[PDB]
């Protein structure tokens, strides 16, 4: 499907059905988007929301998080699993307090230099909170693009992951990037699911190659 048609259909879909009232979209900031991206990495949204709210009440700024004892951070994380995320979260807050005056960095290289933050998390923080023109590629997004454009192969191989980053760059627009990147997370979470995707509710169904051939189970490829 042509890229300009892809982005316009995703944006029109988000206008009419999209998630717009999550706590981190009210009065968005880079701090709020970073905290939400780290909690969502290995946890589903319904579980994350109460934890996000308790972390913003206790730590209203990144300096408050940096100055707190690591044990108080681990105690509030209890129940989220995957505690390396919490240890990296605290070190990253200390780096922002120490190197950047307590203000969350706004350039890609400085954001991705934080522990716990990779290439997709960095572009999510800067596109969603400030409107910068960066694409994302988490597991939800990988599945939508690999099925729409029939990208087989395991994304654990570099050549395959690079093909997926190039497709995400191509379909991600500059006008409406904040809406588009949230919409691709929503589609991958709620519509183009791992098992039996809901293609009749998908705004890409008229041009998706997997839907034309009922071949969604081939994309992305699995570990060989
Ligand atoms: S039409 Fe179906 S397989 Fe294609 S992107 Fe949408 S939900 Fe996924």
């Amino acid at each position: 499907m042509q890229a300009s048609q892809f982005s316009a259909q995703v944006l029109d879909w988000y206008d009419k059905y999209g998630r717009k009232t999550l706590p981190w979209q009210i009065d968005k900031t880079p701090y709020k988007v970073w905290l939400s991206e780290v909690m969502l990495q290995q946890t589903q949204v319904a579980t994350v929301i109460p934890y996000f709210e308790r972390f913003m009440a206790r730590f209203p700024t990144v300096t408050d998080l940096a100055n707190a004892p690591l044990d108080e951070v681990l105690h509030l994380w209890t129940g989220l699993g995957y505690y390396a995320r919490a240890r990296n979260l605290h070190k990253a807050a200390q780096q922002v307090a120490t190197l950047h005056g307590g203000k969350f960095p706004e350039t890609f290289e400085e954001v991705a230099a934080l522990p716990g933050v990779g290439r997709s998390t960095a572009g999510a923080i800067l596109s969603l909170s400030l409107g910068k023109h960066f694409p994302i590629l988490d597991g939800n997004v990988k599945r939508v693009l690999a099925r729409c454009y029939a990208v087989s192969g395991w994304p654990g191989k570099k050549e395959v992951e690079n093909k997926l980053w190039s497709l995400s760059e191509q379909v991600t627009p500059a006008v409406g990037v904040e809406r588009f990147n949230q919409a691709m997370m929503d589609l991958g979470a709620m519509i183009c699911t791992r098992s039996k995707p809901k293609c009749s509710l998908c705004p890409l169904q008229n041009g998706c190659i997997a839907a034309a051939n009922n071949s969604w189970a081939l994309y992305p490829g699995k570990k060989p």
